[PDB]
DNA sequence: ATTATGACGCT
DNA sequence: AGCGTCATA
């Protein structure tokens, strides 16, 4: 009862651009706002495949990973943008400056772990005390939570969905009890309202609308995010936890969606997040490992401790390109070749990296797949990365690769190549 | 013949 | 170290 921990100590946030990459080529296009429109990379095979979709587009059906020339066929105006093509490959260098711009923005609010290229995970704990001392127990206006949803509200004794959202909020702020600063539910309200502020920020310095989640943990605020998207946002309190869970597919949580989850679902015989809590600790924890049971056993009560961590700049800087079917790679000139090209964006992308960031990184990692294995990557090789050179790196690559082919034949590579990536890693301060 | 990434766990 | 898992545009 009173020793029992309720993982309320934090408010934390997790910030989601809408349609990320669409909306970049949006605001580069205005032909294209407002419209059915997809981002695309390549444009032979079957009209290029699908990345990022507006949600005008989605109520058509149009999916990532489809096809243009199928996504064509449920949306015959569906617009298109093709991601930039260097040195024979997809470059996205236009999508992580215009992340780098979003997340200096939410920088300038609190610390951010960059947890993708369009999203971050915000510690606004320390953020909300200073704004509840500047308020001194003033009540908080549905005005200043313009956007903002409550899960699990309204309820009891709304025809149209701005309707229900705003029902749903007055009856939470009538609850609220802004007497005391430790409110945890209170705590999180203001943390909404800070988070209203840094998407009002986004949107007016970059033009780019995004959604959010509030609540008390990463995996929750995830959640929230995508309750209620495009442009708009989620706070999810400890109380809505039984509730959202006691209906909610175990797969939907960060972690669960893939093998760890199947078998949770296998093992127990359950379907929902909310079924978790009629197991032990030491149940969880013989089925799924130490770590993992412990996990399940407080996230499925709406609890979990993994920190936003103080990180705004990925960790490694890497290029890769696929070579399917027919394309794969069977010559030594070609895979050559290629690892140049690959070399050659990395040395770009690393260079522009040390004079931005102050830093080099130290280890070059080599992977490739070869045809057959159905494996992201067959193998995984590293080399010393001394120098920033695009023909030495490339050299390099080839070196610990080269052994893999099973060709007797000096140049006939076999078995093909289906998969070159290289990636710097191990970066150390300059 | 989704592709191009990126973080982190296990042994 | 090299491999696997899970995730996102
Ligand atoms: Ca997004
Ligand atoms: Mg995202
Ligand atoms: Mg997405």
């Amino acid at each position: 009862g009173p020793h029992m921990a309720t993982g309320q100590d934090r408010v934390v946030a997790l910030v989601d651009m809408d349609c990320f990459f669409v909306q970049v080529e949006q605001r580069q296009n205005p032909h294209l706002r407002n419209k059915p429109c997809a981002v695309v990379q390549y444009k032979s095979w079957k009209g290029g495949g699908i990345i990022a979709v507006s949600y005008e587009a989605r109520a058509f059906g149009v999916t990532r990973s489809m096809w243009a020339d199928d996504a064509k066929k449920l949306c015959p105006d569906l617009l298109l943008a093709q991601v930039r093509e260097s040195r024979g490959k997809a470059n996205l260098t236009k999508y992580r400056e215009a992340s780098v711009e979003v997340m200096e923005i939410m920088s300038r609010f609190a610390v951010i772990e960059r947890a993708s290229i369009d999203e971050a995970y915000v510690d606004l704990t320390s953020a909300v005390q200073e704004r509840l001392q500047k308020l001194q127990g003033q009540p908080i206006s549905a005005d200043l939570l313009p956007s903002t949803y409550i899960e699990g509200l309204p309820q009891g004794p709304t025809v149209q969905k701005e309707g229900m959202r705003k029902q749903g909020l007055f009856q939470w702020l009538d609850s609220l009890q802004i007497d005391n600063l430790t409110s945890p539910d209170l705590q999180l309200t203001v943390g909404a309202v800070i988070v209203e502020e840094m998407r009002a920020a986004i949107e007016r310095e970059t033009g780019f609308q995004c959604s959010a989640g509030i609540s008390h943990n990463k995996v929750l605020a995830k959640l929230a995010c995508g309750l209620n998207k495009p442009n708009r946002q989620t706070l999810v309190s400890h109380g809505s936890v039984p509730q959202l869970f006691s209906q909610m597919p175990i797969r939907k949580i960060r972690s669960l969606g893939g093998k760890l989850g199947a078998s949770v679902i296998e093992i127990l015989g359950i379907e929902y997040m909310g079924e978790l809590t009629q197991f032990t600790e030491s149940q969880l924890q013989s089925h799924f490992g130490e770590k993992n049971g412990s996990w399940l056993y407080a996230m499925c009560r709406g609890i979990e401790h993994d920190p936003v961590k103080p990180r705004q700049l990925p960790k490694t800087i890497g290029c890769s390109k696929n070579f399917p079917g027919k394309t794969a790679l069977a010559t030594r000139e070609q895979v050559q070749w290629w690892l140049l090209q690959l070399a050659q964006e990395l040395e770009e992308r690393l260079t522009k990296d040390r004079n931005d960031n102050d830093r080099v990184a130290t280890q070059l990692v080599v992977s490739i797949r070869v045809q057959g294995d159905k494996r992201l990557s067959s193998l995984r090789r590293c080399c010393a990365l001394t120098r920033y050179d695009a023909h030495k790196m490339s050299h390099d690559a080839f070196t610990v690769i080269k052994n893999c082919n099973t060709s007797g034949i000096q140049t006939e590579w076999s078995p093909p190549l289906t998969m070159l990536f290289l990636c710097a890693t191990k970066f150390s301060a300059s």
